[PDB]
């Protein structure tokens, strides 16, 4: 059993990040895979570079919004499958933002804005590339091109929080020369977090984080024992698409979003919440609504969201409650509460609501809700490690979806 | 019995916007705050002094309703807190003319609705926390209630209807409905009268009764040989009707679209509720849902207004249903997925036979409303079976409830 390296410990403390999809596809507003899935003429699609003005991209506003939502890092698409680069590739390619009307290195603006807000900037990079003929016609030269594009990101922007490698949809059993790619990154960015969405045996010793599906039930895989500890991360997009998709109406509820964030922490993973920017780089109004709601929850949950860790304490039969541990406190995360009415106005939260947990062995002095500081009544059986709390319902006018009670030990 | 013409017009409205706005909105902890949080009445009622309506724009509200595909708006003219959003002409000092706003907000509302061709409806609470008449002199309370409705009848031109909230009352009491409703008929013969305690109906003059969102089957239209009464369901976006800043428990936009579709399926109208801010703005969160709902209702316009339930059921294990207009049937199809390509599998790609029982006429063509794609189908006319291949959504889109129009031979 190994402990995480410092940089990975810092990663796990980040808790929540914002994922941002923005590319030429954003102009179409029919999903980021539009070029392949809608079988578009490549030449015609790539003309979208000519109208890429970034007229409404404001990295400062984006970093401010991330800070307000309680995110501690942002993963930006620096190049997606379409193969267009949002930064100055310094001669590697003409299909980049410096050859577009915007004439701005957007990654430079992004990194500066993240630093001002104390956020870690992370760079998403797609390894499956539809633009360069090298990908199909000269794979070894493709690897050189890929590696050079990452090298620019390693050398021109100062210290980088990390890299988010999307290795899906690739040729099977191809040699990707990961030792050389990740070795290069270690050389110029020793402190960078390397995230892989095909990191599972790990695909390379240098991988720091592996991605997992958001529905994963139990605590995630941290690597083979006595080997390097690897962290985990789940992702959620607000509708069915990652890039903006105007007529995708199938948005998840804000409630499900909050439950997914809580769930990530419960299984010992970070969570990225994704937004797709408009063609010109604005946060769309729908995404703002979700960020405002999530922000209210994460501000309330701040005592536990960053430092809280899974612990072997389970909830009683038939509840979805769980516990997170910090060094000073335990926190009960309680679901399926209702609002409290009054007298003959019954909203469902009114009755005594005993919620039990097994695995707490220390005597407790006080338990209180984070949102209003109400003190809860409880009983313990120290021998069996049972805690039962009366989990009162929400004050009329409020509903937190996931309610957190802080335990103060004697 | 078949609906009277004003009720038929009501059923064609399909979708309305419900708007909760009162003094409670300044608190942003739900519209029942005065009772449920056991406030001192005097202290709560000081909220009149800061009721500026500084951001209330009836034109913006009517425009938003038009854009979302709503055909009427129900505005709270007086809620349980008992404060009136219009000039009561001396009936009460607890009204907007005694607030800094100094505007008859109902007048602005009615003008804005007419401009956009929307019907204005007035919600009126009958359980009132402000006037001591309610408990101390019930007969005088009835007169006060009736007078407050009379002002709404006589001062604003023709009104689309009244939405009476009769919940939480004293159960035994004689409310003198024939007189109250009778007065409305005299002033506003064509007004729709909606009652949320309309159920035997509570009075012959009731036109519409309310029902729970979750009602599974087609709603109750009144006893045979009796006046037909329409139905209406309501949905609020979170758990509260007035604005509630720390209520994060919003329903998904998908559930909102499904609820709208469901209401039509059971032969009811649907109200989607928004709570305004203290100063009368539509909050940003509500704007998002309206824009998403608006995209769906624009696509569904051929069926959303005139479509009616019909005895055609869907096959085992699906939630699909059919709506009938005089020229077409429409298949409303749920649980579809997005179509990928080649090795990119999103779940909607395979042939997806969806069947219906009760279609007896030969069909010429079936096509999706969103993109005009023609669907393949087979029929067994003797058993009245229709089976369509319900293709999945084009990548980049997802309508939640997809609608196919049937064109008959
Ligand atoms: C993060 C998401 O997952 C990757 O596999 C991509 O294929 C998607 O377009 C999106 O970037
Ligand atoms: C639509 C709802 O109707 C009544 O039941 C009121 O008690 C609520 O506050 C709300 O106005």
């Amino acid at each position: 059993m190994t402990e995480p390296l410092p940089r990975i410990q810092h990663y796990e403390d980040l808790g929540l990040g914002l994922f941002i999809h923005w590319g030429l596809y954003s102009q179409m507003a029919v999903g980021e895979w539009t070029e392949l899935i809608h079988h578009r003429n490549q030449h015609d699609y790539e003309q979208l570079i000519k109208t890429f003005t970034a007229a409404q991209f404001d990295a400062k506003k984006i970093a401010h919004a991330a800070k307000a939502v309680g995110a501690k890092y942002i993963v930006l698409t620096t190049k997606h499958h379409e193969g267009f680069f949002l930064y100055d590739t310094k001669g590697l390619s003409d299909f980049d933002v410096m050859h577009a009307p915007a004439r701005r290195d957007l990654i430079a603006e992004f990194v500066a804005a993240c630093r001002e807000e104390d956020l870690l900037p992370f760079f998403y990079m797609a390894t499956y590339d539809w633009h360069t003929p090298l990908y199909d016609d000269d794979f070894p030269a493709y690897l050189t091109y890929l590696q050079k594009s990452v090298e620019v990101l390693c050398r021109n922007y100062g210290p980088v929080g990390g890299f988010w490698f999307d290795g899906n949809w690739n040729k099977k059993d191809a040699d990707w020369h990961l030792p050389e790619l990740y070795g290069m990154i270690r050389h110029y960015q020793p402190n960078a977090i390397i995230v892989s969405n095909t990191g599972l045996q790990v695909s390379d010793p240098e991988i720091d984080v592996v991605t997992y599906e958001r529905r994963t039930p139990d605590e995630i895989y941290h690597g083979a024992p006595n080997e390097k500890y690897v962290a985990g991360e789940i992702s959620i997009t607000l509708n069915q698409h990652w890039g903006i998709a105007a007529n995708d109406l199938n948005y998840k509820s804000p409630a499900e979003m909050i439950e997914t964030v809580a769930h990530a922490r419960h299984i010992g993973a970070n969570i990225l919440v994704n937004i797709g920017l408009t063609g010109t780089g604005a946060i769309p109004a729908a995404a703002q609504t979700y960020m405002h709601l999530l922000g209210r929850w994460t501000a309330m949950a701040a005592p536990v969201l960053y430092k809280g860790r899974p612990v072997p304490v389970t909830s009683a039969h038939g509840t979805r409650d769980f516990v997170l541990h910090t060094s000073k406190h335990d926190f009960l995360c309680i679901l399926d509460l209702q609002v409290v009415g009054k007298d003959n106005v019954v909203l469902g939260g009114e009755g005594v609501n005993p919620r039990s947990f097994v695995g707490i062995g220390q005597p407790i002095q006080r338990i209180h809700w984070l949102d209003n500081d109400e003190v809860l009544s409880f009983t313990q059986d120290l021998d069996k490690k049972v805690l039962t709390v009366d989990a009162t319902g929400y004050p009329y006018g409020s509903d937190w979806v996931v309610r957190i009670a802080q335990i103060d030990y004697e």
